[PDB]
């Protein structure tokens, strides 16, 4: 059987991170997690490109620009959506998720999903470096794996 | 680490605003907010193009024409959806959000989301220049940031 | 500031109407409203093309053919969906709305939404020429505006 | 006014039917209904192409192959989805409906929707040749009408 | 009537399997089921290509690479989504399902759905080789049938 | 009519920030917000003077020293008060607010209010860079506006 | 400031794993996770020593023998305790945890804690490669980090 997989060592890999500013007190923790994951897996900080955008809504168009760069192996999308009183959250979460997924397929390049989509503030805090881990770290680890996989698969 | 971000000074930037007429007593406040945000951040009012359309449904097709203009740096979509008795709201909100997001990716140009999607009239009022701010101002600020970002990223 | 808008006089404008037959006792009232709106705003009845299809599901593919005609300025989609016992309504409503919106963007031509999506028969009646107006008339009025707008915007 | 419509006589028309095997005891009734509708409206059984696939999930990719045939005037999609304990039904129903609708637009050819999307087994039975009719018959009648319409519209 | 169908003998058929690692204690059972289904239906294990990815989110981009291979007759997507406290599950499930379905249509190649989308852990266990069968085995059987069907249909 | 207003570009402006240490995990987020607001509006970081004090109680006396500097255009007061079991909160919040307001009038210089006065920890978190924004950013933006206004008004 | 930390690359590192047999259907998943974590972080499988013991009670004495080996850089303890009807669980969990912790200090060598201590079977399943991750993978990752840390700290 032919088996393809990615290892978790990040030597030589180059990453794009797109991180929104809305809910920054939590997003900033996700960004810290993503960078730490990359660096301590052997990636060089110099080989990270960080792009900041206003909100989750704006993540896809920026991710599209980064993913198109030949010298970017994978893009990590980072943001924090917390449900408000209206369905605004639903429409933004739907389109941010659809956009990133679509871009990944269109550009044949891994784009990982470190966007929290929480019903409550407590849930967001849980997932931004507390009791349920750090979604930035998780999305980064995924990107490492995917970039390594793609070195043979793509 | 390479870092890309947009400042909030709007000197020289050119914006398209697409604003629907349905719920105009609220949309008109959003438009006031967007224009004020642009002008007091240093954008010239002469460099704003405003397109009016009947309803939120019609925003995307108009936004598509504005975003295609080489002399428009970002488009701000402004409208007010308030849930009625039927699921009509859901289908319109879904497609206006999907359309704008898709156009932004297709055209590789920022299109920001200043469309209120409220369950109640009170919620719409809250977000149209009262207790929860002005969504037009917010979408404009996002567009300023994204246009500046794109000057280096695109 | 550059301002683009559409007037509501319909002299010289040419419209396509796609109207489904399911729930025809209500759809037929919507069609009456759309035609009346066009004619009394100055459009000629001879310059309307009406296409009939079985159900809301079939509206998009027919609208795609009409919208592609160079001598059609805008398309008005007319149908009546009423929720039944199963989620069938949801899947049809989702696709009809998505299809029409996507076609409008693909063809860069206004396609307006005169499709009722009601939970109950009473709600459909309300919106088909009774207490909540006539959605065909409303979608037609939107199409008049959009066609006029597009004479300068497109 | 220009008026386009399809008659219900099927002489000379050629149909593709894609029918899934999951819930076959019900799907098989839908297939019987579709064929009977075609034949008794004057279509020749020899001019029907029937393609069987495992489940509703697989209907779109097969329908795409049939709809691409120049000698197929319309495609009728036939399947039966019944909600189980998990949201699996929702994701399959969403994609089968989206796929078929998208293919119809892409290929500018009618593809009709004879897929039951029921919450309960009883509801499926009702719609597969019992008290609420036969959705295969209904989707076939729609395809007859649409194929005839398209002889002048396409 | 022309009738096209796929048999269930897998001699000579070549399959891609994309399997995520999240919830691996269950995914691994699905993978065992898929491989067993292929082999005991006559497919050679040497003719299977297995690609591992981090999570369900990452399945589509990898499936896109496998499905593009001329020597892969069908792709089987295998993963396990279990609802957590937030809507994160919904956004991932929606995009994994959409992505796979879209890729199948774009590449005109069968991609089958062996992704569990469960509300509870118990439901996932039920579907990963216990009381409700093995979804990997089911998705593999579907792929066998579809690959055989496509030998005449494509 | 004579109209005086302040723009939001901060080129050349010089700001004092007084920030308390009590509840620092939240105050530090407010400080980050204030600085970012100033810098991305065109103010130079070098032109910010930051003074740290133990608690909200101590903010006024320090703000008085900064506001008296000729080369400080506006002062931004930043702190986080959260109600405890006793009325201690009320007396501190009352005097911090009275002091700052009084100083602003006495010194005829804008002093803005970025002090959270929350009943609960959750409310404080909401206002320190999460779902209700960042009060530091808001107080900074106000100070930019006021300093610009005062260039003509004072 | 002197800062010591461990990276997550495992090249050259040698690990001991002690895994109990009680609840093996779950422990075996933990063992799979630990080995996968080591190997995909760059550790060689040949440099892993696995010791099997009957129950959690027996883990410490075996871990003591492995930790005493000069060619073992860290030991990972893996087992699954699930509360029964009596306090038996408490006494075993207390002593296995105390023993491992004491040995780590006595031998000045990292010994990590991949022992599940669950109140219910469902909780154990959650932590053995399903919804709450894989405790073997987590304990292995910790051991990688600690072994690297100790290369400079010890
Ligand atoms: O990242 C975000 N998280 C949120 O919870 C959230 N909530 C909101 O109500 C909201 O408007 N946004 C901002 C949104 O992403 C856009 O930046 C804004 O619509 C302007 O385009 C965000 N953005
Ligand atoms: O902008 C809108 N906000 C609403 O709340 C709303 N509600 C409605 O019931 C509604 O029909 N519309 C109009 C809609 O956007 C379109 O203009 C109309 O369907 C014609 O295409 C709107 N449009
Ligand atoms: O226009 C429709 N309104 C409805 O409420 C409705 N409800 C239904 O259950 C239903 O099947 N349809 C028909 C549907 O639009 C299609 O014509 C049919 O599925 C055949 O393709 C319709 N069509
Ligand atoms: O046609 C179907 N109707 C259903 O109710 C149903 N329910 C299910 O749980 C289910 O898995 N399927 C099968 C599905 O369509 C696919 O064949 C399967 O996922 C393999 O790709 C179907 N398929
Ligand atoms: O396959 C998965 N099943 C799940 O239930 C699940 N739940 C989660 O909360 C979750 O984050 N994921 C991971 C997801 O698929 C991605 O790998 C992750 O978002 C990084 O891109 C998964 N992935
Ligand atoms: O900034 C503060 N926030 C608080 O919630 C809080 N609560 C208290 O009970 C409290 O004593 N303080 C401290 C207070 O501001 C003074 O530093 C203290 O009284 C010494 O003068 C503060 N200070």
């Amino acid at each position: 059987m032919q088996i393809y997989e990615g290892k978790l060592t990040a030597e030589g890999l180059r990453f794009g991170i797109v991180a929104s500013r809305f809910n920054h007190a939590l997003v900033d923790r996700l960004v810290e997690g993503a960078i730490d994951c990359i660096v301590r897996h052997g990636g060089r900080e110099e080989d990270i490109t960080l792009v900041r955008v206003p909100g989750s809504w704006e993540i896809p168009v920026a991710a599209g620009e980064l993913a198109r760069k030949e010298d970017i192996d994978a893009v990590i999308a980072i943001g924090v959506l917390i449900r408000g009183a209206t369905p605004h959250f639903d429409y933004i979460a739907s389109e941010v998720s659809k956009g990133l997924a679509n871009l990944s397929l269109e550009l044949r390049k891994p784009i990982t999903f470190g966007v929290i989509t929480a019903d409550t503030l407590e849930q967001a805090i849980e997932r931004a470096g507390t009791k349920h881990g750090n979604k930035g770290w998780e999305a980064a680890l995924s990107a490492i794996e995917m970039a390594n996989l793609f070195k043979s698969l793509r």
